């Protein structure tokens, strides 16, 4: 069966980062646009990072550009999430998905091939 799981979320204070891990299983992936979207409650889900297979495009969501940057380890079958300078507006839960169409993502997305169950990051500050 095929599965992408996040790893690598949880709590984290402002200003911090988190490099999320998505082990994504049970096929060939090499082929897939791989990215991250995120949603906190109330809000829709939204389409955070990607990157295409077939040549090296990437799409970054405004909110995240300079901050967040996705890569890939095709032998680890693993794709990556790398936060920094996080604020309390990053908190959600951050869905790892895999796609054949790169053009899927990204501020209007199309729906995706599979999607991992997503993990929680929450973003404290503290005065």
């Amino acid at each position: 069966q095929v599965q992408l799981v996040e790893s690598g979320g949880g709590l984290v204070q402002a200003g911090g980062s988190l490099r999320l891990s998505c082990a994504a299983s049970g096929r060939t992936f090499s082929s897939y646009a791989m990215g991250w979207f995120r949603q906190a409650p109330g809000k829709e889900r939204e389409c955070v990072a990607a990157m295409d297979w077939s040549t090296s495009a990437t799409y970054y969501a405004d909110s995240v550009k300079g901050r967040f940057t996705i890569s890939r380890d095709n032998a680890k079958n693993t794709v990556y999430l790398q936060m920094n300078s996080l604020k309390p507006e990053d908190t959600a839960v951050y869905y790892c998905a895999a796609d054949l169409d790169y053009s899927d993502y990204g501020p209007f997305p199309g729906d995706m091939d599979y999607w991992g169950k997503g993990t929680q990051v929450t973003v404290s500050s503290h005065h």
